């Protein structure tokens, strides 16, 4: 594909793929390189910065206000009151300043702006967050967090309870439970009362109080979550939480009947000698349509078209992708047009795996279900592609250095046999290191050195009261402990599937 051809193409991730592929090939000149942020579909990341070495940006800066740029630190007492409280928003710029400047400025700002005037007086001090947490300047706090981590200090109850009703706190909490980081912060939180938080904010709560062993207060937390979180998923998840601490069985029946195929919904499903969920069958009778499986601009095509498609046009495309050529596709509109009711578990280009043992056919199977769904030629926003989702560097080197295939691309990865291949070959690496088929999956999506580097702490994978449950939590990267627990769940599903169960409570005994 021509840059000439490219540009006919619809803008889509695949797109983008295609551009990116000529940028790192120097096959983009300078004047092909003019028009081009408008043919780029997610214009973030590796392609942004690829593109900029060719046509660096200048913009942007709001023409109202370009005169505020020309003043700097030196200067801006010069400057109107507009352009004064304009570069005031930047921290550094504050921090920048000379004290006796923004003991100025705190006054000429202190009717209008005392947000202002309280981060000016504030960075005239030796520690500007024992100033804002002072004033409980909610706004301010989360500025002088943004602009550094690196303070940290007790909070008072009053003064925590605040903090959640800022758009702010999400991130600031998942962010330092998680790296166990900012420990008077961390320990502050657990004055916040469960009634002032919901959802994702509420569960990390609950996992901070555990850490400081306070179980009363998790289980409070838990609970809040359990009756605020939207997706059915994250409830079991708060659910199991709740039962772990204070073992009520109505908890654990209400997990155990859950509508959601989870780690938690199986867990408690084994627990009380319920029986495994009914996983759907999807045996087309007709063999072939006229859509190109191995096109990926055709999927990304069918792609927008299904998650947009009404109740009623999903019907019709479930008819016209009813096929054994178009499964994946099928399965994707059925789970869509099922309203995520129903369990799709399919093992598509089977041939491919079944003669590897039945325990690793369900390992790829579960790693191809979480990364595309089994779209052939799905590519992610990291330019992943195909089944098992491999990234470029990865399956060049296997296909080219290891493998030696002849005249091996990285396109390659949107054939089945070759995603399979490659996703066993990886695979049987990952596991002759970790063993564990949950480490493995952080190891597939996050890295062997992140993982190894996670099971060296002493905090983490050890003997423990809510262990290996509470490590689960703990996982210091949000894309691979939600990964670990779905691909997990698909690996019990595939087991069960293929005639090979496997106990998930044996999955977590070998965790410790
Ligand atoms: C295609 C894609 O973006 N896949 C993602 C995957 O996305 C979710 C599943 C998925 C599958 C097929 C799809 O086709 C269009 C979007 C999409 C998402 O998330 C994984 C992390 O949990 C990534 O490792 C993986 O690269």
């Amino acid at each position: 594909y021509s840059i000439e051809k490219l540009k006919k193409e619809e803008n889509s991730l695949a797109k983008d793929y295609y551009i990116y592929r000529l940028l790192e090939k120097n096959k983009i000149s300078k004047k092909d390189a003019q028009d081009l942020n408008s043919h780029i579909f997610r214009y973030i990341g590796k392609i942004k910065s690829e593109l900029e070495k060719i046509i660096p940006l200048k913009p942007y800066i709001n023409p109202k206000y370009a005169k505020c740029y020309t003043y700097t630190a030196n200067t801006i007492l010069d400057a109107n009151l507009t352009c004064q409280s304009v570069r005031l928003n930047s921290l550094v710029f504050i921090a920048s300043l000379n004290s006796k400047d923004r003991t100025t400025l705190a006054q000429t700002f202190k009717n209008q702006r005392p947000d202002l005037t309280n981060l000016l007086l504030a960075f005239n001090t030796s520690d500007p967050m024992s100033y804002i947490v002072q004033k409980e300047d909610i706004n301010g706090f989360f500025k002088l967090y943004n602009y550094s981590k690196k303070y940290d200090l007790d909070l008072n109850t009053s003064l925590v309870n605040k903090l959640p009703n800022h758009i702010g706190f999400k991130d600031f909490a998942q962010n330092i439970i998680i790296k166990k980081e900012n420990p008077k912060f961390r320990h502050s939180m657990l004055e916040i009362n469960p009634e002032n938080v919901s959802e994702d904010s509420a569960f990390y709560l609950g996992v901070n109080a555990l850490t400081y062993d306070k179980t009363e207060l998790a289980y409070d937390f838990f609970k809040k979550a359990a009756q605020s979180f939207k997706s059915q998923s994250n409830k079991d998840n708060a659910i199991f939480w709740m039962w772990l601490i204070k073992n009520n069985e109505e908890d654990l029946k209400t997990l155990s009947q859950s509508s959601s195929l989870n780690i938690y919904s199986l867990y408690a499903k084994e627990l009380t000698n319920t029986p495994f969920p009914k996983i759907e069958s999807l045996n087309p009778s007709k063999k072939k349509n006229n859509f190109n499986m191995q096109d990926p601009f055709a999927w990304q095509k069918i792609n927008k078209q299904i998650r947009d498609a009404n109740a009623s046009q999903l019907d019709v495309l479930a008819k016209e992708f009813d096929t054994q050529e178009t499964l994946p596709i099928y399965a994707y509109i059925l789970e869509r047009k099922n309203n995520f009711k129903k369990h799709y578990f399919i093992m598509p280009y089977y041939d491919n795996i079944k003669d590897y043992n039945k325990t690793r056919q369900a390992l790829i199977l579960a790693i191809a279900r979480q990364e595309s769904r089994f779209i052939p030629t799905a590519i992610s926003v990291s330019y992943a592609l195909g089944m098992m989702q491999f990234m470029p560097f990865l399956a060049n080197h296997i296909g080219e250095k290891e493998l030696k295939i002849p005249n091996f691309d990285q396109d390659f990865m949107f054939k089945p046999e070759i995603a399979y291949y490659f996703g066993n070959y990886h695979l049987n690496y990952l596991e002759s290191r970790l063993k564990s088929p949950l480490f493995v999956a952080y190891a597939y999506n996050g890295g062997i050195g992140f993982t190894n580097r996670m099971l060296a702490r002493n905090d983490m994978f050890k003997t423990g009261k809510f262990e290996p449950f509470l490590s689960m939590e703990l996982v210091p990267y949000q894309e691979s402990r939600i990964y670990g627990k779905k691909v997990l769940a698909n690996y019990i599903v595939y087991r069960h599937l293929l005639n090979d169960s496997i106990k998930i409570s044996d999955i977590f005994e070998n965790l410790i």
